[PDB]
């Protein structure tokens, strides 16, 4: 056996958590730099019913469609990814999620963030150096859109900085 790289497989990283545990008794999940299958995930499974927290940074992931249902899921990361909209599919899968990380994706236009007016829920959004961040007054245009929503960019509704005590 050996030890996870950029060149592992996203159901073999998935492995590399399991060696100790069940997947139904994980609730903090970390797949970062492992390979999808061209963009769409592998290994994933709707035995993580105990999931809070789900990474999947820089694995340069194109499509959230292979997500299994994950009902206690608060918090995704899904960052430096080639993500470009669809996020709708996290409105079913994840249906009180809080904490949604989407650095780095090809989100271009806050028609993309459409579909998370569903979650009544979510309380914190990152979209840093994406493409709908060029837009004019493009941080109210996501809070207009998303009036439940709490923080964007790491600042608040009111444009000042999360706190480093909570926030999570």
């Amino acid at each position: 056996g050996s030890s996870g790289s950029s060149g592992m497989d996203m159901k073999r990283r998935i492995h590399l958590e399991l060696r100790n545990r069940t997947p139904a008794a994980v609730r903090e999940l970390v797949l970062d730099n492992c390979k999808s299958n061209d963009g769409k995930i592998e290994g994933l499974t709707a035995e993580f019913v105990n999931l809070e927290f789900l990474s999947l940074i820089n694995v340069g992931l194109i499509s959230v469609s292979n997500l299994p249902k994950l009902p206690k899921l608060k918090k995704l990361e899904l960052s430096e990814n080639r993500i470009f909209g669809g996020l709708d599919m996290l409105a079913e899968k994840l249906p009180n999620l809080t904490h949604l990380n989407l650095s780095g994706n090809k989100l271009k236009d806050i028609s993309t963030l459409e579909p998370l007016k569903k979650l009544e829920c979510l309380k914190s959004l990152d979209l840093f150096n994406c493409e709908v961040t060029n837009l004019n007054d493009y941080r109210e245009s996501v809070f207009k859109l998303l009036p439940q929503l709490t923080y964007l960019d790491g600042y608040d509704r009111e444009d000042q900085e999360a706190p480093d005590s909570d926030a999570e």
